């Protein structure tokens, strides 16, 4: 695994990517690591924001599947053609596999200027693959063709950013303390269950099904912690109360505006810690992961504003359920244990902390109320 350490790069707020090769002879591309989708999709035609792209005419091993694919997102969309080809991860496991590839021929608001990635590696399950669940995702092909163990782990390290994707195992050098596991509720997204939320120690006191309306997922391809409307409004109220010694524009709380302080003077202590309690592997047991403001107040690098440190509020409202994005994942080592249908969390070797508070993963906690917190009926 040591050879896989530090194999992720990126720019803050732009996405963590890993180097891959496609085709024969191999064409190198940087690929966004995305646990919230299930297609391997790469730019395959020129684009102003792309420095390079997949040139299929140069790959003898490309096979056309003679099928188009159209993928709209809330923001942005792309269109392309399906095929298969040989794929490798130079700083991953030492194998080459044949995998499905969506060649992106047209796109809108998909590629990001200066992000330095040219495609996306969807690491979730076939159920949410496009055009449908018959298109085998990359990691499924990897496991079937190489018998590398059916799990991977992600260590995303915040501020240029970096990290590690360990394919096929767990690297103990990347975390401290204990690994705590929460069950994968359903294999489509990496869906999990949140059973309690506290902000600076104070329970939001909602029916726990609200936390998972209509699902909660772990998503390396989303920046923010995204929360259902009801939970979001409660969270903002609590954070506002905690930080009330300073008043910020409403635009800040909507993520429409930055807040800035003179470089080095950010008042971290007036912002509360957020604790997310995740369902444990035993009935009505849970553990919590705790989030510092250094995680949910994201610095926006800009030379023009650099007399100051300026931040975006990286918690936002969702109508599609909770998303535990990078602001949650950064500073933790997150194990996607597909074989045992569970997600593990531990404190990352590259964790967030000032001299007063430290991000944590800890437990066990017990709850009397026997209610299932899943928004849908369990199976
Ligand atoms: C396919 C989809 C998608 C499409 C295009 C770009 C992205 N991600 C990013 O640009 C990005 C930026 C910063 C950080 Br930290 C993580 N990711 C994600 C749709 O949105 C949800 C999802 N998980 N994947």
């Amino acid at each position: 695994f040591v050879e896989m350490v530090d194999n992720l790069r990126g720019k803050s707020g732009q996405g963590y990517y890993v180097e891959m090769t496609v085709g024969s002879p191999p064409q190198t591309l940087n690929i966004l690591v995305d646990t919230g989708s299930s297609n391997f999709a790469v730019g395959a035609a020129p684009h102003p924001f792309l420095h390079r792209y997949y040139q299929r005419q140069l790959s003898s091993t490309y096979r056309d599947l003679r099928k188009g694919v159209y993928v709209p997102y809330t923001q942005g969309k792309w269109e392309g053609e399906l095929g298969t080809d040989l794929v490798s991860i130079p700083h991953g496991p030492n194998v080459t596999v044949r995998a499905n590839i969506a060649a992106i021929t047209e796109s809108d608001k998909f590629f990001i200027n200066g992000s330095n990635w040219e495609g996306i590696l969807g690491l979730a399950y076939a159920e949410i693959a496009r055009p449908d669940d018959s298109l085998e995702p990359f990691f499924d092909s990897l496991v079937k063709q190489t018998h590398v163990p059916n799990l991977f782990s992600l260590q995303l390290c915040g501020a240029s950013v970096g990290g590690s994707m360990i394919i096929g195992g767990i690297d103990h050098s990347l975390y401290t303390g204990s690994l705590w596991y929460t069950p994968i509720r359903r294999e489509w997204y990496y869906e999990v269950i949140i059973v309690r939320v506290e902000i600076n120690g104070q329970d939001l006191k909602m029916d726990c099904k609200e936390y998972n309306y209509d699902k909660s997922i772990v998503d390396s391809g989303t920046t923010n912690l995204r929360l259902p409307k009801k939970v979001f409004e409660a969270a903002v109220k609590s954070i506002k109360a905690a930080s009330s010694t300073e008043k910020f524009p409403d635009g800040f709380w909507l993520g429409e505006q930055l807040v800035c302080w003179q470089a080095g003077t950010t008042p971290w202590n007036i912002f509360p810690v957020i604790s997310l309690y995740l369902m444990g592997e035993v009935t009505n047991q849970s553990f919590r992961i705790t989030i510092l403001p250094q995680q949910y107040l994201r610095p926006v690098e800009d030379v023009a504003t650099s007399q100051d440190d300026c931040y975006k509020f990286a918690i936002s409202q969702s109508s599609t359920g909770t998303v535990m994005g990078a602001v949650i994942m950064e500073g933790f080592y997150v194990v996607f244990d597909r074989a045992r249908k569970r997600i593990g969390f531990a404190v990352s070797a590259c964790h967030v902390h000032d001299e007063f508070r430290t991000a944590a993963v800890e437990g066990p906690f017990v709850t009397l109320d026997m209610e299932d917190c899943g928004y849908n009926i369990p199976q």
